[PDB]
Parts: structure tokens; C-alpha cells; sequence
């Protein structure tokens, strides 16, 4: 029962029932012109004050959140580029924040980088709160994916043409590698934005994922969160689950 648990269970418990979207990040394979694009191919660290402080931030948050009485193997590549992935999301989030004109502080998100046993590498994001509306999701969706292309395009370390920057920003766009949970539907028929509950959400299902400590990570495993109020950031494995368990 430390604070840092005791904090955490908290701060999601008051935010049990606030509606919030449910996106994910991703990207997906590409090869162009015989070049391969992977999931890990946007390393560049790129030198802008907000993205270098984010990317700290991924960092320092692995590292307060990293158990020693267990060794750790994830192989370093994999590390950087979910610490850069984190600073790009957020850089997203908080763009069109901007565009809302919405104070941050005003803001309940969640951020939990993860690896699929089909997709890999995503990362999922709860945001919402007082300016936000179920109708406005189609919108953020497309936004945030207008910003993900661009910044994936801007931190790709595979040498590309002109045409080809231009070409995968196109498909990072059309494949839609920001996605935004809807109710199930027909394809024909229309989709209709669905809100979770952040708290729950967060105690009942994404706490209660295993740590990735392995390169190839196991499948359905979390590598790294974050929240709004900095109460999930710094918590090991075991502490997140006693969260889960005091929440109940
Ligand atoms: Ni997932």
C-alpha cells in the first residue's frame, strides 16, 4: 500500500465514469521500390524542445517503472523506438488540443504502448473530458491521423525520394494507422463512435496486461504508460495489478 498504488487507485477511481474515445496508433509494413519500411523504421530523434522533453519523459518513465529483482532483455532498437513512438503520439494528442483550444489540464488521457500478436508494436489512447463530445470522434480520428502521418514521415530513417516520403504519407492516411473504436457494424452501414470509461477501462483491462522483459516480446504484452496525471507512469508490473485489485 504505498502512496504511488494508493494514488493511482484514487485518481482512476473519481475518473471511473468519465466518457473518453479509445484510439489507436499503428503502422503497418511497407515496402517501396524494394525498400522495406518496418515498424521500427522511424528512429530519427528529432530536434524539436517539445519531442526531446517527451521523449525524455518515455525514458525516465521506463526506467522508474523497470523491476531489478527480474533481469530485463528487450533488445535496445525496440526501447528507442517505443520512447520515440510516445513523444510522436503525444506530439499529436497535444496538436490538435491546440487546435480545440483546449487547456491541457483539462484533459484525462491515458497512453499504453503494447505488442499484438498479429499488428506488433500500437499504442492504444484513452483522452477525453468537459470539451469533448461523442459526435466530435470521426473528426479527432482524422486529425490525429493527419498529424501521425506526418510525423512518422518526418521521423523515418529509411532513406526516401520525394515520391516516396509523399507515397507513404499517403498510406499512412488512407490505411487509417490511427484508429478509433466504434460500435461493431456492417460495412455498408455507418459507424458510430464509441466512448469507454476511463477508469474502468484502465483498472479492469490495461493494468492487468504483462510486462514485455524479452526481445521477440510476448504477445498481447505492454511496454510502456502513461497518464494525464503522471499516477500509472512510474508503477511496475506488480504494483499495477495491486491497483487493479484495491479498485475492485
Ligand atoms: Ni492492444
Amino acid at each position: 500500500y504505498s502512496d504511488e498504488v494508493l494514488g493511482a487507485t484514487n485518481w482512476l477511481k473519481e475518473k471511473s465514469n468519465q466518457e473518453v474515445f479509445s484510439f489507436v496508433f499503428k503502422n503497418e509494413n511497407v515496402q517501396l521500390n524494394g525498400k522495406d519500411i518496418g515498424w521500427n523504421s522511424y528512429k530519427k530523434e528529432l530536434q524539436e524542445d517539445e519531442l526531446k522533453s517527451l521523449q525524455r519523459g518515455a525514458e525516465t518513465t521506463w526506467d522508474q517503472s523497470e523491476d531489478m529483482e527480474w533481469e530485463t532483455t528487450v533488445d535496445e532498437m525496440t526501447k528507442k523506438q517505443v520512447f520515440i513512438f510516445d513523444s510522436l503520439v503525444k506530439k499529436c494528442l497535444f496538436e490538435v488540443l491546440n487546435t480545440k483550444n483546449i487547456f491541457p489540464g483539462d484533459v484525462n488521457w491515458f497512453v499504453q504502448h503494447e505488442w499484438g500478436k498479429d499488428q506488433g508494436w500500437h499504442c492504444h489512447v484513452l483522452i477525453g473530458g468537459k470539451d469533448f463530445s461523442q459526435a466530435q470522434g470521426k473528426w479527432w480520428r482524422r486529425q490525429l491521423n493527419v498529424y501521425w502521418s506526418r510525423w512518422l514521415v518526418t521521423a523515418c530513417n529509411v532513406q526516401l525520394t520525394p515520391a516516396e516520403r509523399i507515397k507513404l504519407r499517403e498510406i499512412a492516411e488512407d490505411n487509417e494507422w490511427v484508429t478509433l473504436l466504434t460500435y461493431k457494424h456492417k460495412q455498408t452501414k455507418k459507424d458510430y463512435t464509441k466512448c469507454v470509461l476511463f477508469g474502468n477501462m484502465i483498472a479492469y483491462y490495461f493494468l492487468t496486461k504483462k510486462k514485455i522483459s524479452t526481445s521477440p516480446p510476448r504477445d498481447g504484452g505492454y511496454f510502456l504508460s502513461s497518464d494525464s496525471g503522471w499516477k500509472t507512469n512510474f508503477l511496475k508490473e506488480g504494483e499495477r495489478h495491486l491497483v487493479s485489485k484495491l479498485y475492485t
